[PDB]
């Protein structure tokens, strides 16, 4: 699908991240650059672990400029995976392991 990177918009997007990372207060998502919701309560943003699987969530939304491209990790998916990363997006067709 498209990846819209309005500023505007209603549409978050939803970023899973490995259990027990701090929160993720950015990430560049194929182009765009995505920052973390806040709530009236804190971040939009949620870690749960049971026997089934665990993980880390937040919710994001694109920031009002962009094209800036810095020289972040590799979000980490299972692991910590460090506060401002870049997320791995598998393009419609492809592979894509780190």
């Amino acid at each position: 699908s498209a990846i819209n990177c309005d500023p505007n918009t209603t549409t978050s997007h939803q970023l899973l991240f490995g259990f027990g990372s701090p929160i993720v207060q950015s990430v560049l998502f194929d182009g765009c650059m995505l920052d973390i919701e806040k709530d009236d309560y804190g971040f939009v943003w949620s870690c749960l672990s049971n026997e089934n699987g665990d993980y880390c969530k937040g919710l994001y939304k694109p920031r009002f400029t962009q094209g800036v491209s810095p020289n972040w990790p590799m979000c980490d998916l299972s692991g910590a995976s460090a506060e401002r990363c870049i997320y791995p997006y598998c393009p419609e067709g492809e592979e894509c392991v780190p």
